[PDB]
């Protein structure tokens, strides 16, 4: 089975979709897509697609109110991406109880893979993860040392990572680093044949994997 | 002249947004509206109106290629706001070259006005704010000593407040801590008359200010 998601920051059509549908396990769905094809075309397109994840990554950083008044506009989907640097009170925590109530997925970003992303506040970030307890959280492809630590750390966590690719993330290091799942989009979806480049990243995955 | 920038977190009527115009410095779009509204009939609510800034709040807080694939397709604003937290490299430095050479304005969020915002990181996040030097910068509206201290670190920037009305600050205390604007949604587009409640918003804010 795929260990590969899906970043769909650029529209693909149904067709190629509904090919990926049984070689990718989800499909994260970003505000370049949305704001693109508008709300209206982007829950069309997501409609028939058999895969395990429907993710929304708005990067929620707001307070409880509106990251709910947010993710009640986009219930298509399975879960939802959130950081966790804006922390418990007041925020994550009442995201948490409305996720929960509402059977949706909650995946925090502890690290990013660009190299402005700081370092400094792993400690606050793991207790915040510790605190809301998500169904995942979102580790950098780029940074192998945090996927295996938060490995680590959280063991029964979902672990995801982008950053592969075009970021600099070569196929499957993030996985045999500890990931469960990567995030994949330009390499993908800005591919001569997108269906092509997934099947390819599929099998070099499963490689390394091996 | 008003100190008060709208958040239009629900929809509001272009009757009434016509008569607030020139009795608002601004209006903040956020993701609650965009995603209600859809993006279409979201540009076309703002076409006509006459206020100084109209700021797109999507709290920004990804990677620069994502953050500019975001901000191009709403072209609209004239403003957009931005987490300091996710830091400079390949986030906010491209962001802030996009941005200078299409003419728009950033504003980096500093303090917000939950409980669980983290106190800890405000030397990492003053930095980032004086590398990339934005127009402006967020800083709670419950958080009024951190206003004021701002206000201080930061003499020449634009200074905006949310969380005044329903997440606690009382109208023009945060304008009294040393902030340019203040930015209220709730007390304003939940009221009964959202234009009476403005007005005495205004007034309100225009007392305290003398």
């Amino acid at each position: 089975k795929s260990r590969v998601i899906l970043a769909m920051d650029k529209p693909l059509s149904y067709q190629v979709l509904k090919e990926m549908e049984n070689e990718l396990y989800g499909i994260k769905v970003g505000l370049p897509l949305v704001l693109d094809l508008g709300v209206d075309k982007t829950r069309e397109l997501l409609i028939g697609l058999d895969v395990e994840e429907i993710i929304v990554d708005f990067k929620l950083a707001d307070i409880g109110y509106i990251m709910k008044s947010i993710v009640e506009r986009l219930s298509f989907a399975n879960s939802f991406i959130a950081h966790s640097f804006i922390g418990v009170k007041g925020s994550l925590d009442e995201l948490k109880r409305y996720l929960d109530a509402n059977s949706k997925n909650l995946y925090l970003v502890a690290v990013m893979s660009h190299e402005g992303w700081s370092t400094l506040f792993a400690d606050y970030i793991k207790n915040v993860i510790r605190e809301i307890s998500p169904k995942g959280i979102v580790v950098g492809g780029t940074k192998l040392d945090h996927i295996t630590q938060y490995r680590r750390d959280f063991e029964k966590m979902t672990i995801v990572s982008p950053g592969m690719g075009s970021q600099g993330g070569s196929y499957g290091d993030a996985v045999c680093a500890g990931a469960d799942y990567e995030i994949i989009g330009r390499s993908i979806y800005n591919a001569g044949n997108p269906l092509t480049a997934l099947r390819t990243i599929n099998k070099i995955i499963e490689d390394k994997v091996m």
